[PDB]
Formats: structure tokens, sequence, C-alpha cells
DNA sequence: ATTATGACGCT
DNA sequence: AGCGTCAT
């Protein structure tokens, strides 16, 4: 009872950008806007590859990694933008660029984590304790959370009205007098983000969602459950309800093979039912730490920091070579490689700029046709100069005997997937 | 021919 | 180090 720990200590928000891509496409082209339209990367085959989609467009049955030529027979007038093309390949750019813009205005408010290119978590223990004696135990009103659903209510018909009646309900059984309250602290939580999403959109033009709960795995958990354009509060009370009927696949780092496995070895399903098991049972199954999350996970608490992280830890410049554009000849590998270091170079020497570091190693990944996986092959060299001349030469070097012809000049067997990253940063 | 990334774990 | 997993 008194010593058992309940994961309530922080107030942990994610916040995930809606359809980004899409959005930031929006932005620069207004005839976008409030249209069905997708983010598109190359397009002589099949229309090209859609890795974004507004929320208008999913409603036609639109996803990503849909070939645009398919997506158009599921929505006639959808809408493209595609992906900027240098150096023949995809260049992400003005995305990582309007993923800055809101990184910074994010960091104003406390300190983040940047997930992705489109999400960062928020630590909001200190700035809610603030919040709190600056309220000297004001009551905390509707008008301030217009956006924000608490997860399990209303309990005991518009979709607006749900939500009002839902927040209504939390507002009206919440303890204002102790400072110290979790439900206290994670609605001022979401009186806070409603701030930050606010000054999102005011100065980007960007919307988002987000979740605001006690750690990572449950703020990342909330912010889906009303996207776009809303925030989720879920409370320590809600998780047992959430838990009971919730796919293990949906909590974040289950969605693999060891989720599979939970689900398998055990003869479950949802996250609830993991409670019945013993934290030794679950290491006996799972390893040790894994099983110790998992315990810990199924009843609400995770201890997942919000790292003081804002800037990537790599840059990386990576193209598939599919079917046959697979690289079959030397001048191929090398003029490629060559390509790829050169917008390596571009984004090595803006973050030496930008952010005082430089890059020490330099990691070489290729695929061969034929291959299982990913990579099937990964070695790294020293990166002692911004020079894309020396960087492909020396990647080059690195995978040379890859190549098993005795033909010099011909590269056998065909490289699918070449892939140069920038890593082990020191400041400078 | 589900591409371009990026973090972290294992041994 | 080099490979694997999981995520966006
Ligand atoms: N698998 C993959 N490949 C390439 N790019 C991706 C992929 N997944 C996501 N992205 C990009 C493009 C997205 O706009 C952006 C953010 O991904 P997420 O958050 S999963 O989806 P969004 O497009 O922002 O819609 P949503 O968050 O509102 O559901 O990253
Ligand atoms: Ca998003
Ligand atoms: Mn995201």
């Amino acid at each position: 009872g008194p010593h058992m720990a309940t994961g309530q200590d922080r107030v942990v928000a994610l916040v995930d950008m809606d359809c980004f891509f899409v959005q930031v496409e929006q932005r620069q082209n207004p005839h976008l806007r409030n249209k069905p339209c997708a983010v598109v990367q190359y397009k002589s085959w099949k229309g090209g590859g859609i890795i974004a989609v507004s929320y208008e467009a999913r409603a036609f049955g639109v996803t990503r990694s849909m070939w645009a030529d398919d997506a158009k027979k599921l929505c006639p007038d959808l809408l493209l933008a595609q992906v900027r093309e240098s150096r023949g390949k995809a260049n992400l750019t003005k995305y990582r660029e309007a993923s800055v813009e809101v990184m910074e205005i994010m960091s104003r408010f406390a300190v983040i984590e940047r997930a992705s290119i489109d999400e960062a978590y928020v630590d909001l223990t200190s700035a809610v304790q603030e919040r709190l004696q600056k309220l000297q135990g004001q009551p905390i009103s509707a008008d301030l959370l217009p956006s924000t659903y608490i997860e399990g209510l209303p309990q005991g018909v518009q979709k607006e009205g749900m939500r009002k009646q839902g927040l209504f309900q939390w507002l009206d059984s919440l303890q204002i007098d102790n400072l110290t309250s979790p439900d206290l602290q994670l609605t001022v939580g979401a009186v806070i983000v409603e701030e930050m999403r606010a000054a999102i959109e005011r100065e980007t033009g960007f919307q988002c969602s987000a979740g605001i709960s006690h750690n990572k795995v449950l703020a990342k958990l909330a912010c889906g459950l009303n996207k776009p354009n809303r925030q989720t509060l879920v409370s320590h009370g809600s998780v047992p309800q959430l838990f009971s009927q919730m796919p293990i696949r949906k909590i974040r780092s289950l969605g693999g093979k060891l989720g599979a496995s939970v689900i398998e070895i055990l003869g479950i399903e949802y996250m609830g039912e993991l409670t019945q098991f013993t934290e030794s049972q679950l290491q006996s199954h799972f390893g040790e730490k894994n099983g110790s999350w998992l315990y810990a996970m199924c009843r609400g608490i995770e201890h997942d920091p919000v790292k003081p992280r804002q800037l990537p830890k790599t840059i990386g410049c990576s193209k598939n070579f599919p079917g046959k554009t697979a690289l079959a000849t030397r001048e191929q590998v090398q003029w490629w490689l060559l390509q790829l270091a050169q917008e390596l170079e571009e984004r090595l020497t803006k973050d030496r700029n930008d952010n005082d570091r430089v890059a020490t190693q330099l990691v070489v990944s290729i695929r061969v046709q034929g291959d299982k996986r990913l990579s099937s092959l990964r070695r790294c060299c020293a990166l002692t100069r911004y020079d894309a001349h020396k960087m492909s030469h020396d990647a080059f070097t690195v995978i040379k005997n890859c190549n098993t012809s005795g033909i010099q000049t011909e590269w056998s067997p065909p490289l699918t997937m070449l892939f140069l990253c920038a890593t082990k940063f020191s400041a400078s």
C-alpha cells in the first residue's frame, strides 16, 4: 500500500505534428490547403511513393507506403506535392528545417527530447510546479483546456459535446488544495501544452496533437487517441480500463518481434492482461530488462527520462537502388557515393556552423541484391575533413572488396542500397 | 520497387 | 565494432 510506487512523479507530454510534411507543403502552397493531398517521393515508378497524407485524403483510404497511381484510384482528385530532388536523390531539407521551427518554439517552454522529425517529449514537472503556486490554488477553468480530451470520460451528443462533458466531469472532481495531487499536476500540464500548441500554430501555421501523462509511453499513446489538432490527458487512474482492451502492439517498442512474442508465449492480447504475471515470470520469458519494463508498464509505470537532446546525434544520407537500377559497375557505385557525400558535406557544414560541433566518424553501409536485411554490411572510417570527394573515396575504400567480381570494372553482386552516416560528434 | 532516415540494444 | 530491432 504505502510503499507501492505508482509512477506519478513526473508530468510528461508528447507533441506530434499533424500530417507534418503535408502541412509544410500546404503552408508553402495555399492551393493545397483544406484538400485531399499527399507528399510523394520520386514519380516515374507508379507515380511515386506516398510518405504523408492529409486527413481529407485519409478519408478516402489513402495511406503512407501507397503508390500515388494507386492512391489516385481511391481518390481521383488527390493533390500531390513532390519531395525535392537534388543530386539524383530525395532531399528532406525543407522538412528538417520546418522541424527546427517547431522544436525551437517548444524549447521555450521546457527541455525537450527530439524523438523524430515531427515530435518531441517535454518534461513539464518543473513548469507545472511553478504554474501551480502562481495560481494560489485557484480552480482551473474549462476555458483553459479548449482542445483537451480526458481519456475515459465522460462516464456514468456532439463529438465536441462528449469532449466537454468529459472535461467537466474531470474538473468537477479535481482536488486543488493539494499542490502534489498527480491528477492536478497533469491538468496544469495540459494547460501548458494548450499554450505550447497555440504558440506553435501562431508562429509557424502548423497544427499538432499532444498527449499528457506521467511518462513517455503513456504520453505517446495519449497523443494518438484524438488526432488531429487535439490533445489528450491519460491519468494514472485511466490505465486499467484503457489497457483492458489495448492490443499489446500499440505500446511503443512492442510493435515488433518482442510484442509478437509476448502475445505468443503468454497467450494474451491486451496490455492489461500482463498484470497477471510475476516480474520473475516476465523476466524468464523476455529477459531481465524487458521483464521488469513490462511488469511496470502494464500498470502504467515507466521511468525512461526525457533526455535533454534537441539535435539529432547523427547526420546521414541514404538511397535504395531497387530492381534493375541496382548498381552493377564500379563507376556507378563511385558516382552515387559521391552524390551522397556531397549532400552529407552540405548538411555537415551547416551543422558545424549552427551547432558548434564536428562529426568524427563516417559509417558506410550497403545492401547487396538478394540479401535478407536492411543492411548487408556496415563499416566505419575516420571522418577528418568535411570534404565530399574524400568522404566518397574513403567510403569506397572501406567497401572495396565486397565486390566478388574478378572483373574489376564490374560490380557483383549489385548494390541495392548505399548509406553514409556521420557520427560521434565533438564540440567545436 | 514499403524510401529516407534516426535511436538504442546485444555481443 | 558490427549487427539487429523498432520507430517515424
Ligand atoms: N516510413 C516513413 N518513411 C518516410 N517518411 C516517413 C515515414 N513515416 C513518417 N514519415 C515522415 C512524414 C511524416 O509527415 C512525418 C511524421 O510522421 P508521422 O508522425 S507517423 O505522421 P504524420 O504525417 O505527421 O501524420 P499524423 O501524425 O498526423 O498521423 O515523418
Ligand atoms: Ca505526426
Ligand atoms: Mn510522429
